[PDB]
């Protein structure tokens, strides 16, 4: 339980911020 799971969201905006 790492709660690395924010990263993943993180991961997420850098799309938005690509597209």
């Amino acid at each position: 339980a790492k709660k690395v799971f924010k990263r993943l969201e993180k991961l997420f905006s850098k799309i938005w911020n690509d597209k």
